[PDB]
């Protein structure tokens, strides 16, 4: 579940170009339910109406997937070869990269234990949020108390993996907030107990990870773009 600000992003009529799926590089792990929903939808209508948003990888014959991970993965699993795509000026100041703020209503002790079980530390620390925003720890975990979760990407992946696991199990309610202060607003309402805060990746870091053949956890990047492409008229049969 997502709570984003009411982003007035304009729709613009940008044309698409077919790009081969094997030239597209993901920067996040897939979410299997999102993959499956895309597959049901596209095969249901046989129309692919939402172009991929791509960025050329400097120095390679390859494109970063900016938006479209499950479209990409779902088309590949169906046997398709290409997708209609819009190529972005990614390094333009008009494109911004934020993150998501996983927030939870639930009990901190089950969550702290099942983080500790996957190898993480969870250390009470009043500077945790400050450290996380400078990118010095994996996450700050902030509610009634404040906890530092040390590490880097490996530990961020475990946190995401645990928060999704105990969703799958059913012990927690979980909103990904676009803004941490909207999670802190709702925190004060009683609807949210804890929020996980990490530093957002930069563009250069996103490219760097992709060039290393690595990926972030789901819900790591939150791109704010200068436009949403207008919808397109492409038949699924055209993609094979
Ligand atoms: N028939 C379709 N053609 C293209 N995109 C679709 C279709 N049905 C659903 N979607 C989108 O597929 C996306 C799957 O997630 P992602 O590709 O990660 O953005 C969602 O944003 C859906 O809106």
């Amino acid at each position: 579940v997502e709570k984003v600000p009411k982003y007035d992003i304009p729709t613009k009529k940008v044309d698409y170009v077919f790009i081969e799926l094997d030239k597209m590089k993901p920067h996040q792990q897939l979410v299997q339910k999102e993959l499956e929903a895309f597959i049901e939808s596209v095969t249901g209508s046989g129309i692919f109406w939402k172009p991929m948003l791509l960025a050329k990888v400097p120095g390679e014959d390859m494109y970063l997937i900016v938006d479209g991970h499950h479209r990409w993965a779902g088309l590949q699993k169906l046997g398709a070869k290409r997708a209609p795509s819009v190529i972005l000026d990614y390094f333009s100041d008009d494109v911004k990269v934020y993150t998501w703020y996983p927030a939870f209503k639930g009990d901190l002790n089950e969550v702290v234990e099942r983080l500790k079980k996957e190898g993480l530390e969870v250390i009470e620390d009043p500077e945790a949020e400050e450290k996380a925003e400078r990118g010095e720890i994996a996450f700050a975990l902030v509610g009634e108390k404040s906890f530092a979760i040390p590490g880097g990407l490996e530990e961020q992946k475990k946190v995401s993996k645990v928060l999704d696991e105990m969703s799958v199990e059913g012990k927690i309610e979980l909103i990904y907030y676009g803004l941490k202060e909207d999670a802190r607003e709702d925190m004060a309402k009683g609807e949210i107990d804890y929020v996980f805060i990490r530093k957002a990746p930069t563009k250069e870091e996103v490219m760097e990870l992709v060039k290393r053949g690595e990926v972030y956890s789901p819900k790591t990047t939150r791109h704010v773009l200068p436009f949403n492409p207008d919808k397109i008229d492409v038949k699924l049969e055209e993609l094979f």
